[PDB]
């Protein structure tokens, strides 16, 4: 490691601590690109990727009556219980990855989860900067989903066609293999979509009496996306 490669460094990392601290909401239907841009903040201003299905999946994999129970309604494409979540997202919000900023992705699904962020927000003297909405029709949602390759370990995302790894089905770093999430079959998809439509769409309403909502077309390249979303935050 040289001298120039070290203050290299230096130049990256006084870049991101420049960046505004930041704790916003990701809402939009699965296959959005919520953990994708997730995954860009993350890097570019060290927020913390708060992801609910992230989170439930890893306590999916326990094998006790709470696993199979968890791991039962993520593969069905229901919400698991209110009050669950809720210790998950005050646990996961107490880490010192949250101390310059966040993104809840996957929480708030409804509401009730709504109410309780906001809640746990009011009583750990922490404020909400803006929710952004990914706006993408249905058909384009099928196909997002349809293509999407995970790495299990570093939970990053690939598309068949959109985000394509260097060799197929392998990891770009790693060289690892990569999963097809058990919840991306066809038919529980389409139940997934129609929870989103029924329990979360009302938030849209909700954050925007609240002036926190920020529409964006997530069916632009995720890296005008990313553009956009930095605009927002920096500018
Ligand atoms: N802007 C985009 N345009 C085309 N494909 C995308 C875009 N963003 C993400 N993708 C791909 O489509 C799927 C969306 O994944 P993801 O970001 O995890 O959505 P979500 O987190 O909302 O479920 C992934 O396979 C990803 O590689
Ligand atoms: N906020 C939440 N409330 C209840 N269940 C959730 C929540 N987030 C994720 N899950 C469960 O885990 C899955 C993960 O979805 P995703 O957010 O797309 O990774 C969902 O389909 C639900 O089964
Ligand atoms: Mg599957
Ligand atoms: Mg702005």
């Amino acid at each position: 490691f040289s001298t120039i490669d070290l203050l290299n460094e230096l130049k990256r990392r006084y870049a991101c601590l420049s960046k505004p601290d930041g704790r916003y909401i990701f809402l939009g239907a699965p296959g959005s690109g919520k953990g994708t841009q997730s995954l860009n903040l993350k890097k570019s201003h060290c927020y913390c990727h708060l992801s609910t299905g992230d989170l439930l999946r890893e306590a999916a994999e326990k094998k006790t009556e709470l696993g199979l129970k968890i791991k039962n309604i993520i593969n069905e494409g229901k919400l698991v219980d209110d009050q669950m979540v809720l210790s998950l997202v005050d646990e996961k919000l107490k880490t010192p990855q949250c101390k310059k900023g966040f993104i809840l992705d996957g929480y708030p699904r409804n509401v009730k989860q709504a109410e309780d962020l906001n809640k746990l927000l009011q009583k750990n003297q922490t404020k909400l900067d803006g929710v952004f909405y990914f706006n993408v029709p249905d058909e384009v949602l099928v196909n997002r989903i349809s293509g999407r390759l995970i790495h299990k370990p570093s939970g990053r995302i690939y598309h068949k066609i959109f985000n394509p790894p260097k060799v197929p089905f392998r990891d770009d770093v790693t060289n690892e293999p990569l999963i097809q999430r058990e919840d991306d079959n066809e038919d529980v998809l389409k139940k997934r979509l129609t929870v989103f439509k029924s329990e979360t769409s009302p938030l849209i309403s909700y954050y925007k009496n609240k002036n926190l909502l920020i529409n964006l077309d997530a069916t632009q390249p995720a890296n005008d996306l990313e553009k956009k979303i930095s605009q927002h935050i920096d500018g």
